[PDB]
């Protein structure tokens, strides 16, 4: 398995702003051989399956089911917040070898079920924000997903 990171969302039409907040990873997947992990989570804006913006939190070393709660502010117009897509990544941290993909998640356009009922959820609540728990899959496929 990956794992399930909790990430919360708002968004803020009043202003054209969208929020995305870093709750917590946990069921991480390991990927040091008989040891620990060091999953962090990452944000990308994508329009319809075009990249627009990237970001990441910070790592957490050692660890499977680690805590965040950080808070990341995005630009996205209240016409394209529909058009737009939130992907919540988590890769392992090794110190010099790249990092490993635990997992990522998708919500916006081309979500459906739990993800798309999230993203939705958001631009229901331009004003308060919405937690929720989204179980990492795996990113080959979630890439898969917003291509068109
Ligand atoms: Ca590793
Ligand atoms: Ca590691």
């Amino acid at each position: 398995k990956l794992g399930d990171i909790c990430f919360s969302l708002r968004y803020v039409p009043t202003a054209g702003k969208l929020t995305v907040v870093i709750l917590e990873a946990k069921n991480l997947k390991k990927m040091d051989v008989g040891g620990l992990s060091d999953p962090y989570v990452k944000i990308h804006l994508m329009q319809n399956g075009k990249r627009l913006k990237k970001k990441k939190t910070t790592i957490k070393k050692n660890t499977l089911n680690p805590y965040y709660n950080e808070s990341f502010s995005f630009e996205v117009p209240f016409e394209q917040i529909q058009k737009v897509q939130v992907v919540v990544t988590v890769l392992d941290y090794d110190k010099i070898g790249k990092n490993d993909a635990i997992g990522k998640v998708f919500v916006g356009y081309n979500s459906t079920g739990a993800e798309l009922r999230h993203w939705s959820d958001m631009l229901a609540n331009p004003r308060r924000p919405i937690a929720q728990w989204h179980t990492l899959q795996v990113e080959e496929e979630v890439d898969a997903m917003l291509a068109v």
